[PDB]
């Protein structure tokens, strides 16, 4: 009975096999067959390559040794090496060409999700090349998805030596019969076979995966498209900045590159961006996912005025000041999307680019009070219910698990009408006490939101709605302005509150506005359609925001 | 009696005055005198420039209006504008050319250090240009040094309108007679004068500063070179990463750009880098100043083995993994300098560049036990005193303020002989109970170290020394390697423990090694010689580490 899966790196988790370049180089250079693959394994156990693979020497110390082996092999072969020959040039190109074998990673991910312990066992080197980062980046990406990464150059042992297999079994805490071992080199497979492990010789990925599903009894081939990588809260870097004596802002941070500041809506969390964080960091950005003022680990002062847009925007600028950031790209959803348009209008020098999910940019109407504006739309009637301090807090704080389960649902799973909350006298009046679990969330994900809202409740979050007159007067100062910095509006077909048609006039105030649209997508855009949100954001970031 | 100083931005805190470019452009283009300076102020109060300065319109909306004013002014002047004329091109260049007026900032810094409230009052705009970052960067740098920044485009008021001066006085909470106001425009000075404020018309900086010292009674001109900007712990972004179930690492983070990971020595803190953090961020780097394992807000497990170099280095790699960083440049001092060389030797793919202050790279001697090695040097005898668990902890924890005051001293202030700690039987035996305060530190800075060490004490920090045999065996694995990644060795003349001559053989293992040397510098390099450390590090970072 299997409970562990071990994968090789070269030719298994990463393709084309870096090793395959010696044969391709021989053919491209019309050199005798096997000359380069031979100079590579010269001396076997006490040869240069073994010492490299055991960590005795670095890759840059190995290059001159490989060239000496190429000369010696060529002499015996009675052939001359070409004039402009470079082992460095050949290896630099092979390494940079090698990419993650996506379906092999998907299978390893599926096995782990099913309770398998997974590991990478690889014969690798200590890379000190000026171009070492490309490889570091590949390793960092791959490794996060596995329980263990065992590298020959770190353990001082090499495949096929038996000691490395005994080491592998010890780190897995598994008997050989509980382990599938996948390798593209038959000689490196054999000691795992001799010990009694299930082994798979990997040539083409499809056959290898066919052998893997037959052996595990788990479907790995022709499987549905998996969800993007999520965040385990305890594995994230958590950041804290005091913006003023009583106010601190918490954020989760991942990656390197241009700063991307993610701003959630109501009643949410930094965790609402869980599917975006790993993807945006992988795309070459420094992600800062906020707990907005009033939420999670950020400060939640009780006063209404602490939540007017002007104060919220000023603190976000202070946040950038204290972290030492001259700019960030601001991406918001819902109330976060509203803050994001106002960041662009009032602080354009600090906003690299601006993007909103669902929330359109609507200017202030100088000839109509915000109350008179809510008069027009039946959609926004629940916002009047949010006005009286204490009322909505009580209903939303009454049962947290009920609150989040009732709210966080896909377009076809709705248990809340947000209509005549005025007639009804509550958000959950003719709503179930034990709502079913939406297909968008796990019970675990609901309990995270439940745990976050236990600290401060709903006062701070609901106060974002209690600044109508203040926000209107402040917004009226920007009536002569235009948003001329790079901007993205992402509409959601099935958001029945923030409908796509509400964004129809945006081009009048944002002429160069770029757009995205998600079909069959409800209000909770990030978790409803994560794959498409990621595709839209990454494409726009790489084109419009450095 | 003065207690507040107010400075203008253009022509006062930043030079050359962006305004001065209209006259320079006129002369360079042989256009009628004042034509451009005239089109700039066309319409006065309801003209385009006032609306821009009040925040009614953005800089990009203003450019076309300025061009229209240039045409109208040219028509009246009976002159034709040149063929390739561009207001954008002219203003882009003027803004990028304008730099901080360093001696004016120094004077504002000195006044604030003396208890003055300082402010910037400026007529500025909402910059939405594709090149807005250069200006954002200048504002972010300047603003941090002042109590208030008042911008016309944010307050919707403009100099010379009287309302802005009343607003200034209200934000300062000062009566006009308590305020010096410095401006380069006479018309903008007058309302402050009418109200009774001390005013200074600024033409050349020297005369302006002469007027300022006469008026404040504080020397601001010909003053000594000030210390680099330090860190106020409560104004920093604090980060936390769990590297394993029982271990979390704390760090302070500032800036954007390539990641620079700062690693302190014994018995120190992230705060030991206080003079480096603002300078390195200002230089275009993302600074991550660690609390090393066993220190400050980082975890301090009790076990000795938790502090062997192998485990310490593995956790630093995990730290990079969890933050999503493929690399960082590693800069270490003392024990941090030792970790930094080993990071380069074992994880070169993760180390962008490596730099050490004081600590040389010394390879393991395979023919000598670490005890036998301490036998040779009388210098390292105190390390034998550190071996027995509980002994040094008691003496160092006995009186914290005494511990740090006795240790943290310049080369000429030494109260500790670290000799015959074996003969003496303690680190502080013939040492004063109330050591004087070293010129390197304030009482406040000592109390920060005192407060940090109250959490975990000296067990974790002293455990870094209790892994001699383990570190030696691990280091012996790297005996065939060379450090071939960019490296910097910074020696300190007066460090009597980590002497410069101890670094003499480094080139044998690091051939491309770069060097720096600080004269009249003791062991506490960062606070002993901050200005020079910063100059050496920034120069090396800009040349060798992206
Ligand atoms: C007058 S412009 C405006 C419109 C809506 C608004 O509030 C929201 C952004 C809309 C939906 N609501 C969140 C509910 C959980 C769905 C917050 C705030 C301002
Ligand atoms: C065998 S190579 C070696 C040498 C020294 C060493 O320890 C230090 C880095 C030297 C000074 N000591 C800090 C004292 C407060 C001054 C730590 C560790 C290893």
């Amino acid at each position: 009975t299997l409970r562990a899966a071990v994968f090789d790196l070269d030719g298994v988790l990463a393709l084309p096999a870096v090793f395959g370049v010696l044969g391709r180089t021989e053919e491209a250079l019309a050199l005798p067959r096997g000359l380069l693959n031979d100079a590579f394994q010269k001396g076997g156990p006490e040869g240069a390559t073994t010492r490299l693979m055991k960590g005795e020497i670095t890759l840059s110390q190995w290059i001159p040794l490989m060239e000496e082996n190429c000369r010696k092999c060529s002499e015996t072969a009675k052939v001359c090496l070409p004039k402009n020959f470079s082992i460095k040039e050949i290896f630099d190109k092979a390494i940079s060409a090698r990419k993650i074998n996506r379906p092999m990673l998907q299978a390893a991910l599926m096995l782990r999700k099913k309770g398998f312990t997974t590991a990478i066992l690889t014969n690798t080197w200590l890379d000190d090349r000026a171009e070492r980062d490309g490889l570091a980046q590949l390793m960092c990406e791959l490794k996060m998805h596995f329980d263990f990464l065992i590298e020959s150059c770190q353990v001082g042992m090499v495949k096929p030596e038996p000691q490395i297999y005994k080491f592998l079994l010890d780190t897995l805490k598994a008997s050989p019969s509980e382990v599938v071992f996948l390798d593209d080199i038959g000689a490196n497979l054999k000691p795992a076979r001799d010990l009694g492990m299930v082994t798979i010789l990997v040539q083409d990925t499809d056959t290898a995966l066919k052998e893997l599903e037959k052996v595990t009894g788990i479907q790995l081939l022709n499987t549905p498209a998996p969800l993007p990588t999520s965040c385990n809260p305890s594995d994230m870097s958590h950041g804290y900045v005091t913006v003023k004596p009583r106010v601190r802002l918490h954020f989760v941070e991942l990656g390197s590159g241009p700063a991307v500041c993610l701003c959630h809506g109501f009643p949410e969390s930094w965790y609402s961006w869980r599917y975006q964080i790993p993807a945006l960091a992988q795309a070459g950005y420094r992600v800062l996912a906020m707990d907005m003022k009033g939420y999670g680990e950020s400060s939640a002062p009780p006063e209404i005025e602490e939540y007017c847009m002007e104060v919220l925007c000023k603190e976000m600028v202070t946040f950038l000041d204290k972290l030492g950031l001259s700019q960030a790209v601001f991406i918001g959803h819902d109330w976060g999307g509203m803050l994001v348009w106002y960041m662009a209008l009032f602080y354009p020098e600090r906003v690299r680019a601006v993007a909103s999910l669902n929330t359109p940019f609507i200017p202030a109407n100088p000839n109509m009070s915000p109350l008179e504006s809510i008069k027009a739309n039946p959609v926004f009637d629940y916002q009047l219910y949010f006005q009286e301090p204490g009322v909505a807090e009580a209903e939303l704080e009454q049962n947290l698990s009920r609150t989040f389960k009732s709210l966080f649902r896909a377009s076809d799973e709705s248990v809340l009408s947000m209509h005549k909350v005025c007639e009804a006298g509550g958000l959950f009046v003719n709503s179930p006490e034990e709502p079913s679990l939406s297909r968008m969330v796990t019970e675990e994900e609901i309990q995270f939101y439940v745990q976050q809202f236990k600290k401060s409740g709903f006062r701070g979050p609901l106060n974002w709605y209690r600044n109508m007159e203040r926000n209107w007067k402040w917004a009226c100062k920007s009536l002569g302005r235009k948003i001329l910095i790079p901007a993205l509006m992402v509409t959601a077909e099935k958001d029945f509150v923030l409908v796509p048609q509400m964004s129809q006039h945006m081009e009048d105030w944002i002429p160069h506005l770029k757009r995205g649209h998600i079909e069959d997508c409800g209000h909770w855009t990030q978790m409803d359609k994560p794959t498409e949100v990621n595709q839209i954001l990454i494409k726009w970031l790489d084109s419009d925001a450095r």
